[PDB]
């Protein structure tokens, strides 16, 4: 299709068209990317991702068209400490995408440790919600809780300083405009507070054709819940200037 | 997903979220339902169907919601024939339908010969574009071409006349209001010529929560080609009392 679009304003048990991947569960109506116990508190060591089933136009190389998108969603973090790690993301990748091995912790559940800096081995945008930055583990982290913007490497092209607020929803707008190339991402919190980082990029020569897009998290020592709440996607290919 | 929406302005080759089953395949930006030879000519003896492959939410027993849907769709059928056979459909039916084992010509690779006409031991919901009605063989038919709403069974519970254009596109708008349970079909040829028929009916009782949506079309001794040119669906659940 040239166009699809769905939207999930919570998420019922009785799923049929998400792929579920690692620890991702539902509970509560909404999904729990990464492991809980019996009370309902986050645990150490475990990754989540979940995949909408159908696969998403990103661009057509024949027509040389490309999609405008716009994902909507909205996530809350809990923890009993005040270390929540490591963060949740949302992201585009090939259809047959899997965790890599050893993709916990601050690799997100989304790249491979030997290759996750190098941009020629991978195939991945996505926009990080990091809450974790020890300098002995994360070595590739700005010194503080960010959001980034993730381009085939766990380095992020571009980020800004976010704020980690215990039990708290982020409504979170990303954007795609493949007439300017920009990938802007807005998040805000229900009082106002909002914060903005985009990046110029373009699609075509970092993702195939045909994609997934969905929502992985992990937690390695540190722990706390990434529970997604609500997502709405579209996409349109559009034949640009 | 509350809310599902995809559009086919047209039909590249390379496809990923349709379910082709029996002889249905793309050729020239479009979907051939029924199998045609190398010159492009329809031939006897076969059944094609195409399914998109994200399963649609038709109805929430829990929170009582129904979907609102529309799907428009244009097709044209050609046959050398002065009595192409035998039809497409639209249609509704559980996610793991299958084509039925000797539902060929009449049947539109719907129903099984056994319980064609039994409305207990079928489920499916299907808008048919019906060319032949040859009394001795499709006894269920009104005795001219038509367009008919099937509820779980070959013998339409309406039809209206229609007229076969050979080669003429026909636009089809089907929609189901919740509210007042009506499905609605309104089909025009490019020249205004308009034809319509409802019928009330709730789906809650006559398919599963969860189905999937798409065409069927066959051809038995007589032929014609049954050409899916287009295709844009949506839907979304609301409240009903
Ligand atoms: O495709 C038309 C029609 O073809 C078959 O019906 C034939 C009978 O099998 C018999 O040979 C007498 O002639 C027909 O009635 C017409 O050719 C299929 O059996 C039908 O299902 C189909 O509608
Ligand atoms: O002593 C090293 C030990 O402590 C960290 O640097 C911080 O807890 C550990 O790194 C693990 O845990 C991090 C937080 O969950 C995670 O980001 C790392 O990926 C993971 O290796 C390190 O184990
Ligand atoms: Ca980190
Ligand atoms: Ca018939
Ligand atoms: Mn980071
Ligand atoms: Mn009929």
């Amino acid at each position: 299709q040239d166009s699809l679009s769905f939207g999930f304003p919570t998420f019922p048990s009785d799923q049929k068209n998400l792929i579920f991947q690692g620890d991702a569960q539902i509970k509560n109506n909404a999904v729990q990317l990464t492991k809980t116990d019996s009370n309902g508190n986050p645990v150490a060591s475990t990754v989540g991702r979940i995949l909408f089933s159908a696969q998403v136009h990103l661009w057509e190389k024949s027509s040389s068209r490309v999609a405008n998108f716009q994902s909507q969603f909205s996530f809350s973090l809990k923890s009993p400490l005040s270390n929540g790690a490591d963060g949740i993301a949302f992201f585009i990748a090939p259809p047959d995408t899997t965790i890599p091995s050893g993709s916990g912790g601050g690799l997100l559940g989304l790249f491979a440790p030997g290759t996750a800096q190098n941009t020629s081995a991978n195939q991945v945008i996505a926009v990080e919600f990091d809450t974790f930055y020890a300098q002995d583990s994360n070595t590739w982290d700005p010194n503080y809780p960010h959001i980034g913007i993730d381009v085939n490497s766990i380095r992020s092209v571009k980020t800004v300083k976010w704020d980690r607020r215990d039990g708290q929803s982020l409504n979170v707008l990303v954007t795609f405009n493949p007439s300017t190339r920009n990938l802007d991402v807005v998040a805000t919190y229900s009082d106002g507070t909002r914060y903005e980082v985009s990046y110029e990029v373009d699609v075509r020569s970092v993702l195939p054709e045909w994609v997934r897009v969905g929502f992985s998290a992990a937690s390695g020592e540190q722990y706390q819940t990434h529970t997604l709440e609500s997502w709405s996607f579209t996409s349109t290919l559009l034949y640009t200037a």
